[PDB]
Protein backbone atom coordinates (compact mmCIF):
# COMPACT_ATOMS: atom_id res chain seq x y z
CA UNK A 1 0.00 0.00 0.00
CA UNK A 2 0.91 3.69 -0.76
CA UNK A 3 1.25 6.41 -3.37
CA UNK A 4 2.33 9.06 -4.87
CA UNK A 5 3.21 12.02 -2.78
CA UNK A 6 5.28 14.81 -4.78
CA UNK A 7 7.27 15.01 -7.94
CA UNK A 8 10.22 16.76 -8.58
CA UNK A 9 10.60 18.19 -12.16
CA UNK A 10 13.67 20.86 -13.20
CA UNK A 11 14.92 22.01 -9.72
CA UNK A 12 10.93 22.40 -7.55
CA UNK A 13 8.51 20.18 -6.11
CA UNK A 14 4.92 19.53 -7.40
CA UNK A 15 2.64 18.25 -4.79
CA UNK A 16 1.30 14.73 -5.52
CA UNK A 17 -2.60 13.89 -4.75
CA UNK A 18 -2.21 13.31 -0.95
CA UNK A 19 -5.00 10.26 -1.04
CA UNK A 20 -4.81 10.21 2.40
CA UNK A 21 -5.82 14.22 3.14
CA UNK A 22 -7.05 15.57 -0.01
CA UNK A 23 -10.69 13.20 0.26
CA UNK A 24 -11.28 14.65 3.67
CA UNK A 25 -10.78 18.18 2.83
CA UNK A 26 -13.79 19.20 -0.12
CA UNK A 27 -12.10 22.14 -1.15
CA UNK A 28 -8.42 20.79 -1.71
CA UNK A 29 -5.62 22.25 -3.95
CA UNK A 30 -5.20 22.52 -7.67
CA UNK A 31 -2.12 19.62 -8.13
CA UNK A 32 -0.83 17.93 -11.55
CA UNK A 33 -1.79 14.23 -10.13
CA UNK A 34 -4.72 12.97 -10.84
CA UNK A 35 -7.43 12.52 -7.76
CA UNK A 36 -8.29 8.75 -6.76
CA UNK A 37 -11.16 7.70 -4.09
CA UNK A 38 -7.90 5.30 -3.04
CA UNK A 39 -8.12 6.59 0.19
CA UNK A 40 -7.22 2.90 1.87
CA UNK A 41 -3.77 3.55 -0.16
CA UNK A 42 -4.48 0.05 -1.99
CA UNK A 43 -5.31 -1.40 -5.25
CA UNK A 44 -6.73 -2.16 -8.63
CA UNK A 45 -6.63 -6.35 -8.76
CA UNK A 46 -7.36 -8.15 -11.92
CA UNK A 47 -11.46 -7.71 -11.16
CA UNK A 48 -10.84 -3.90 -12.36
CA UNK A 49 -8.71 -4.44 -15.39
CA UNK A 50 -11.32 -3.67 -17.58
CA UNK A 51 -13.37 -0.97 -15.79
CA UNK A 52 -12.13 2.64 -15.61
CA UNK A 53 -10.34 1.87 -12.52
CA UNK A 54 -7.49 1.18 -13.84
CA UNK A 55 -6.39 3.89 -16.17
CA UNK A 56 -5.35 6.20 -13.52
CA UNK A 57 -6.77 4.31 -10.32
CA UNK A 58 -10.13 4.03 -8.37
CA UNK A 59 -12.52 6.78 -9.48
CA UNK A 60 -9.70 8.99 -10.69
CA UNK A 61 -10.23 12.56 -12.32
CA UNK A 62 -7.42 14.41 -14.46
CA UNK A 63 -5.40 16.67 -12.09
CA UNK A 64 -5.90 20.66 -12.66
CA UNK A 65 -2.24 21.75 -13.47
CA UNK A 66 0.23 20.44 -16.06
CA UNK A 67 4.14 20.82 -15.21
CA UNK A 68 6.41 21.45 -17.76
CA UNK A 69 9.72 19.16 -18.90
CA UNK A 70 12.62 20.07 -20.65
CA UNK A 71 13.39 17.86 -23.63
CA UNK A 72 14.88 14.89 -22.49
CA UNK A 73 14.11 16.15 -18.98
CA UNK A 74 13.40 14.09 -15.92
CA UNK A 75 10.25 13.49 -13.72
CA UNK A 76 11.29 12.29 -10.12
CA UNK A 77 8.26 10.38 -8.27
CA UNK A 78 8.38 10.09 -4.57
CA UNK A 79 6.50 7.35 -3.03
CA UNK A 80 5.35 6.59 1.09
CA UNK A 81 7.49 4.22 1.94
CA UNK A 82 7.24 1.35 -0.14
CA UNK A 83 6.71 -2.74 1.20
CA UNK A 84 10.30 -4.95 0.75
CA UNK A 85 7.36 -7.64 0.57
CA UNK A 86 5.11 -5.83 -1.94
CA UNK A 87 7.91 -7.29 -4.95
CA UNK A 88 6.96 -6.93 -8.54
CA UNK A 89 7.72 -4.39 -11.66
CA UNK A 90 7.68 -0.46 -11.86
CA UNK A 91 6.16 0.55 -15.52
CA UNK A 92 5.88 3.84 -17.20
CA UNK A 93 3.49 5.27 -19.99
CA UNK A 94 2.50 8.14 -21.58
CA UNK A 95 -0.89 9.05 -23.21
CA UNK A 96 -1.76 12.11 -25.70
CA UNK A 97 -4.04 14.52 -24.01
CA UNK A 98 -4.44 16.54 -27.90
CA UNK A 99 -5.44 19.41 -25.71
CA UNK A 100 -5.59 20.48 -21.99
CA UNK A 101 -4.98 17.14 -19.85
CA UNK A 102 -7.72 18.69 -17.27
CA UNK A 103 -10.09 17.97 -19.62
CA UNK A 104 -9.58 14.41 -21.32
CA UNK A 105 -12.18 11.33 -21.26
CA UNK A 106 -9.67 9.01 -19.68
CA UNK A 107 -11.70 6.42 -21.40
CA UNK A 108 -10.58 7.57 -24.67
CA UNK A 109 -6.28 7.78 -23.86
CA UNK A 110 -3.94 5.76 -25.39
CA UNK A 111 -1.27 5.11 -24.21
CA UNK A 112 2.41 3.91 -25.14
CA UNK A 113 5.25 2.17 -22.66
CA UNK A 114 7.87 4.73 -22.41
CA UNK A 115 9.68 2.58 -19.28
CA UNK A 116 9.81 -0.83 -18.15
CA UNK A 117 11.79 -2.72 -14.65
CA UNK A 118 10.75 -6.40 -13.61
CA UNK A 119 12.85 -8.84 -12.10
CA UNK A 120 16.43 -7.58 -11.48
CA UNK A 121 17.83 -10.57 -9.51
CA UNK A 122 16.40 -13.92 -8.43
CA UNK A 123 19.35 -15.41 -6.40
CA UNK A 124 17.01 -15.58 -3.60
CA UNK A 125 13.09 -15.96 -4.24
CA UNK A 126 11.63 -13.69 -3.78
CA UNK A 127 14.12 -11.87 -5.39
CA UNK A 128 15.11 -8.27 -5.88
CA UNK A 129 12.36 -6.68 -8.49
CA UNK A 130 12.11 -3.20 -9.76
CA UNK A 131 10.22 -2.41 -6.48
CA UNK A 132 13.09 -3.43 -4.35
CA UNK A 133 15.13 -0.60 -6.36
CA UNK A 134 12.41 1.65 -5.67
CA UNK A 135 12.84 1.29 -2.11
CA UNK A 136 16.69 1.42 -2.44
CA UNK A 137 16.31 4.88 -4.24
CA UNK A 138 14.53 5.81 -0.99
CA UNK A 139 11.43 5.56 -2.63
CA UNK A 140 11.96 7.27 -5.78
CA UNK A 141 11.57 6.73 -9.60
CA UNK A 142 13.07 8.70 -11.99
CA UNK A 143 11.40 8.77 -15.48
CA UNK A 144 13.24 10.41 -18.33
CA UNK A 145 10.99 11.58 -21.31
CA UNK A 146 11.82 10.26 -24.81
CA UNK A 147 12.87 13.37 -26.95
CA UNK A 148 11.85 11.51 -30.23
CA UNK A 149 7.77 11.52 -29.58
CA UNK A 150 5.45 14.67 -30.54
CA UNK A 151 5.39 17.52 -27.74
CA UNK A 152 2.37 18.45 -26.21
CA UNK A 153 0.25 17.53 -23.22
CA UNK A 154 0.52 14.03 -21.85
CA UNK A 155 -0.45 11.50 -19.29
CA UNK A 156 1.73 9.62 -17.56
CA UNK A 157 0.61 7.22 -16.08
CA UNK A 158 3.26 5.38 -13.35
CA UNK A 159 2.51 2.45 -11.63
CA UNK A 160 3.79 -0.74 -9.16
CA UNK A 161 2.74 -4.57 -9.65
CA UNK A 162 2.91 -5.70 -6.06
CA UNK A 163 2.83 -10.08 -6.93
CA UNK A 164 3.58 -10.58 -2.83
CA UNK A 165 -0.26 -12.62 -3.87
CA UNK A 166 -0.24 -12.99 -7.38
CA UNK A 167 0.01 -16.72 -7.02
CA UNK A 168 -3.98 -16.84 -7.15
CA UNK A 169 -6.42 -15.00 -10.23
CA UNK A 170 -6.83 -11.17 -9.40
CA UNK A 171 -3.99 -11.57 -6.44
CA UNK A 172 -2.09 -8.97 -8.17
CA UNK A 173 -1.99 -5.46 -6.95
CA UNK A 174 -1.73 -2.61 -9.77
CA UNK A 175 -0.79 0.86 -7.95
CA UNK A 176 -1.03 3.49 -11.13
CA UNK A 177 -0.40 6.80 -10.27
CA UNK A 178 -1.33 9.72 -12.89
CA UNK A 179 -0.03 13.38 -13.81
CA UNK A 180 -0.65 15.73 -16.41
CA UNK A 181 2.84 17.03 -18.48
CA UNK A 182 4.19 19.41 -21.33
CA UNK A 183 6.47 17.61 -22.74
CA UNK A 184 8.93 20.00 -24.70
CA UNK A 185 11.44 19.63 -27.57
CA UNK A 186 11.55 18.73 -31.14
CA UNK A 187 10.17 14.74 -31.40
CA UNK A 188 7.46 13.65 -34.28
CA UNK A 189 6.78 9.76 -33.29
CA UNK A 190 2.88 9.49 -32.20
CA UNK A 191 3.75 5.94 -31.01
CA UNK A 192 0.77 3.37 -31.12
CA UNK A 193 -1.18 3.52 -28.38
CA UNK A 194 -3.45 0.80 -26.04
CA UNK A 195 -6.62 1.36 -24.31
CA UNK A 196 -6.12 1.81 -20.25
CA UNK A 197 -8.82 -1.37 -20.32
CA UNK A 198 -5.84 -3.49 -22.81
CA UNK A 199 -3.06 -3.24 -20.86
CA UNK A 200 -3.90 -6.07 -18.78
CA UNK A 201 -5.44 -9.09 -18.25
CA UNK A 202 -5.40 -11.02 -14.89
CA UNK A 203 -3.85 -14.56 -16.59
CA UNK A 204 -1.39 -12.33 -17.96
CA UNK A 205 2.59 -14.57 -17.35
CA UNK A 206 3.60 -11.80 -15.11
CA UNK A 207 0.17 -11.02 -13.48
CA UNK A 208 -0.77 -14.90 -12.58
CA UNK A 209 2.62 -16.13 -11.11
CA UNK A 210 4.04 -17.23 -8.18
CA UNK A 211 7.07 -15.50 -7.22
CA UNK A 212 8.08 -16.94 -4.26
CA UNK A 213 9.84 -20.12 -6.81
CA UNK A 214 13.28 -19.96 -8.39
CA UNK A 215 11.72 -17.94 -12.10
CA UNK A 216 14.11 -18.09 -15.24
CA UNK A 217 12.83 -15.04 -16.53
CA UNK A 218 9.54 -12.89 -16.32
CA UNK A 219 7.97 -11.62 -18.54
CA UNK A 220 7.13 -8.00 -17.65
CA UNK A 221 3.12 -7.44 -18.74
CA UNK A 222 1.23 -4.60 -20.56
CA UNK A 223 1.84 -3.69 -24.33
CA UNK A 224 5.43 -3.60 -25.94
CA UNK A 225 8.30 -0.87 -24.68
CA UNK A 226 8.50 2.13 -27.20
CA UNK A 227 11.93 3.08 -28.54
C1 LIG B 1 17.55 7.08 2.70
O1 LIG B 1 17.82 8.26 3.44
C2 LIG B 1 17.94 8.05 4.83
C3 LIG B 1 18.25 9.39 5.48
O2 LIG B 1 17.30 10.38 5.05
C4 LIG B 1 19.01 6.99 5.12
O3 LIG B 1 19.19 6.79 6.54
C5 LIG B 1 18.60 5.71 4.36
O4 LIG B 1 19.39 4.63 4.81
C6 LIG B 1 18.75 6.14 2.86
N1 LIG B 1 18.88 5.24 1.71
C7 LIG B 1 18.73 3.92 1.69
C8 LIG B 1 19.00 3.30 0.36
O5 LIG B 1 18.41 3.27 2.67
CU1 LIG C 1 -0.24 -3.09 0.25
Amino acid sequence: HGFVQNIVIDGKNYGGYLVNQYPYMSNPPEVIAWSTTATDLGFVDGTGYQTPDIICHRGAKPGALTAPVSPGGTVELQWTPWPDSHHGPVINYLAPCNGDCSTVDKTQLEFFKIAESGLINDDNPPGIWASDNLIAANNSWTVTIPTTIAPGNYVLRHEIIALHSAQNQDGAQNYPQCINLQVTGGGSDNPAGTLGTALYHDTDPGILINIYQKLSSYIIPGPPLYT
